[PDB]
């Protein structure tokens, strides 16, 4: 639970702080495990808290579904690696080989993580296919956990100052308006999700593609475009059941849209 910093041998960059593939090899023969290690590169007390958030957060939840916390090192948050990375990738580089069943698995372990984070009162912000691993070509997990936030117990959503640096496509129309997020505002990004998930993340027809084409600042655009009861299309072949639990997901309030233990069930009963 406590790495040892000059034991924790760097190997690559695994992307955006930074997330680094490191090899804590105490016997520096180059046989001990790889990890995933996170750290911030710019100091202020802010992002630093921020980080410390994230780590508490992390440590905390044991699921099948999220990304392992594997410990610190005092500075770097160490967390189980996965090799075959995010699913976005996964989805793009396995297109050919991968039908609707697993599609449908993956949504429903997405799911099941995402119904543990809302029972611990995380909200976590960031869902997209960009910020899931893949475990292996039958398990995904929830990564990514620098923007989420805890629920006090007395409120069930958050306003954040400023708004999001993350790409707008994937926010509720609550967040694009009033910075508002919430475990209902993780659900319409779930509902991104499937979407990235039934297109394999094709870029041509991604969300940001997608959107751009369908759409003064390109926000206000894509909100009016949203307000006006305009959605992404269905995906190519994409079944016709999916199609409506992503509809669902993007109904325009947010208490209309259904809670995660509602949607796992109906994923399974498809799968
Ligand atoms: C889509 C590219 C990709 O594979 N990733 C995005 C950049 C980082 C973020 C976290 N990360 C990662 N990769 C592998 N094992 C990990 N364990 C924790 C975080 C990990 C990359 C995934």
């Amino acid at each position: 639970t406590i790495f040892e910093e000059r034991h924790l041998k760097y190997i690559s960059q695994l992307g955006k702080g930074s997330v680094e593939l490191c090899r804590y090899d105490p016997l520096g023969d180059n046989t001990g495990a790889l990890v995933a290690v996170k750290q911030l590169q710019h100091s202020g007390p802010d992002q630093q808290r921020d980080f410390q958030r994230e780590i508490q957060i992390l440590k905390a939840l044991h699921s099948d579904f999220i990304v392992k916390y594997r410990g610190v090192s005092y500075l770097r948050l160490v967390m189980e690696y996965l090799p075959s990375g995010c699913l976005r990738d996964f989805l793009q580089r396995h297109r050919a080989r991968l039908d609707a069943s697993r599609l449908l698995l993956y949504s429903s372990q997405i799911c099941k993580g995402m119904e543990y984070l809302g029972s611990r009162r995380c909200v976590h912000r960031d869902l997209a296919a960009r910020n899931i691993l893949v475990e292996s070509e039958a398990h995904v997990k929830i990564a990514d956990f620098g923007l989420a936030k805890l629920l006090p117990l007395d409120k069930d959503y958050y306003v954040v100052r400023e708004p999001g640096q993350s790409p707008i496509f994937w926010y509720a129309p609550e967040s694009l308006s009033d910075n508002i997020f919430s475990r209902q505002s993780d659900v319409w990004s779930f509902g991104v999700v499937l979407y990235e998930l039934f297109t394999y993340c094709d870029k041509s027809c991604s969300p940001s593609a997608e959107f751009l084409r369908m759409m003064v600042p390109a926000l206000s655009r894509l909100l009016e475009l949203l307000e006006e009861g305009q959605r992404l299309p269905a995906p190519p072949a994409c079944p016709a059941e999916v199609h409506e639990l992503m509809k669902l997901c993007w109904a325009p309030s947010p208490q209309d849209r259904p809670s995660f233990s509602a949607l796992g069930p109906q994923l399974d009963m498809l799968w």
